[PDB]
């Protein structure tokens, strides 16, 4: 499992540019479970991972997504990683969450929701800026992100994972398409997969892992 | 298609969940390696690296965290391994974290660097609005790190590994635990997140619950 778990690490690469080929349903299929199945910071699963298959909005975006041109022109699969917003703890959301967990009273509920209301306004600051409660459920997609690029490695297959595009202008596109609804969530990040057309031009550059792992004894 | 490698796969997404007490149990120094491995060669926005992975092995040190991290008790008490996930502050544009990073991958000469940097600039002002904002730039380079906390559990997961996601406790509190052991500098850098890692106790009692799958993912077209 070692050999393999390495193997994986160093196959997967940012590519930009993949072949025709198309990754099968249940291989796609695998990959969104990675996902759906992803931990969420309390549970909260305030995202939604959306396959873009269609041709039209991909033409849209592309003017504005520099850093997702030749992806969206020639991957396989395009997904979008949705995170969101005004998740405060007084909000449905979490209200939801709690009840799916099966937590019930105002007693129980009201407890944990006390709970959050101390973990947003204290703990992590946030309560009260939209923007940061933002960026809070967008951080959970990039758990989502690194086991789908991990379990697609691991199948051999090719991902980039794209932030370069921008936020506000794709937002709108997706929103007029009614793909997202702009009130009550944003993109968060893309995601392509694919075969890569071909083998990367550089090699693997990290820092010196010494400068990124240590240990306190 | 392969199915072997499904199995594997499908087995170790439900296997993870989030355990909260651990047995006794270590986890060995190549199965550590593999897992920061994981971490290190995960992928960041624009190659920054604006992250480090700390295994914190001191029990003192563990012992004063513990009363600031409410979602964390019975990990500081039981885990095997304790990672602190930390990220780099002032990620600007102009930074010479940003300049470093261009630099790692042999770019420099004149208006390949300077080039990229513009596209930097217009990425952090214009595509995230948060080049002014040092809140929004730690968040996300705090983001990155989520990626690697990703890789990292489902590695210790294929490895059978058990793992716990953290970010139940007092961000400034903590910072200033670690800062005053020497272990961060607070002035560059912040915690973003802790896993733990071990072997589970037992199995839990209550199953693993998600939204309907519906509800979270789609196909557009
Ligand atoms: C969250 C994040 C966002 C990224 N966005 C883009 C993107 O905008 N366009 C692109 O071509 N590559 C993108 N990448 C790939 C990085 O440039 C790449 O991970 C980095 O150069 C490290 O090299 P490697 O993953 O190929 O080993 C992104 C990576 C991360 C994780
Ligand atoms: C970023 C993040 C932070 C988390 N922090 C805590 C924590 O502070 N304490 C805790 O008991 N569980 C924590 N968890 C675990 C979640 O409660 C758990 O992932 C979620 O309830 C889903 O259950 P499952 O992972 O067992 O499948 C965290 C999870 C995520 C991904």
């Amino acid at each position: 499992i070692h050999h393999q778990i390495q193997q994986a690490l160093h196959f997967r690469t940012a590519v930009r540019v993949y072949k025709e080929e198309k990754i099968s349903d249940e291989d796609l299929a695998l990959i969104l479970d990675a996902a759906w199945l992803s931990p969420s910071s309390i549970g909260l699963e305030g995202w939604r991972f959306v396959v873009l298959d269609n041709k039209p909005i991909k033409e849209e975006i592309k003017p504005f997504a520099w850093g997702a041109q030749y992806q969206l022109e020639t991957a396989s699969h395009f997904i979008l990683l949705i995170a969101e917003k005004h998740a405060r703890y007084d909000s449905p959301a979490i209200k939801n969450s709690l009840l799916r967990r099966g937590i019930k009273e105002g007693d129980g509920l009201n407890s944990r929701l006390k709970l959050y209301e101390s973990f947003q306004k204290e703990d992590m600051d946030m309560a009260d800026n939209p923007r940061a409660l933002f960026d809070w459920t967008a951080k959970q997609t990039y758990i989502a992100l690194g086991n789908m690029m991990m379990t697609a490695a691991l199948l051999g297959i090719d991902t980039c994972p794209i932030e370069g595009f921008h936020y506000d202008k794709v937002n709108h596109i997706l929103a007029k398409h009614n793909v997202i609804d702009l009130e009550k969530e944003g993109i968060a990040s893309m995601l392509s997969l694919g075969y890569r057309l071909r083998d990367p031009k550089h090699a693997q550059v990290r820092k010196p892992k010494e400068e990124v792992m240590s240990v306190v004894k």
